[PDB]
């Protein structure tokens, strides 16, 4: 019957995330990290379903075992940026933005967050 795979979990994890159905993306990218933990795209892809379900917390973490196994992945960057914004890490989330300046100054939505982000630390809310 179906050979569902690594690859195939990958796959169909990112139909999940096209259907804008995340919470059943991470159940896909979970089954992934049964078979292989060294693919921070599992990662950095089930961050951005933690990050639609305002689980930054969780999706801070996925984010960082990312860079664990790619030490310049910009979407674990970007993402973990993302995620320290909706936990009011602003600070925070501008090392991450300005590291992803760093590697991909091209991504105009990283010119558009390291400016938002600065001026949330810069409030006292």
């Amino acid at each position: 019957g179906p050979h569902m795979t690594f690859k195939a979990l990958k796959e169909e994890g990112n139909q999940c995330v096209n259907d804008k159905n995340y919470k059943d993306a991470l159940s896909k990218y979970s089954e992934c990290l049964k078979i292989n933990n060294k693919e921070c795209a599992i990662y950095t892809n089930r961050a951005l379903c933690y990050l639609k379900l305002c689980q930054f917390e969780e999706a801070k973490q996925d984010c960082d075992q990312a860079l664990q196994l790619a030490d310049g992945n910009v979407k674990a960057f970007y993402r973990r940026a993302l995620a320290h914004k909706g936990l009011k890490n602003y600070q925070k989330s501008l090392i991450d933005l300005n590291k992803v300046i760093l590697l991909d100054p091209s991504i105009i939505e990283a010119k558009m967050e390291l400016e938002e982000v600065t001026r949330l630390l810069n409030l006292k809310d």
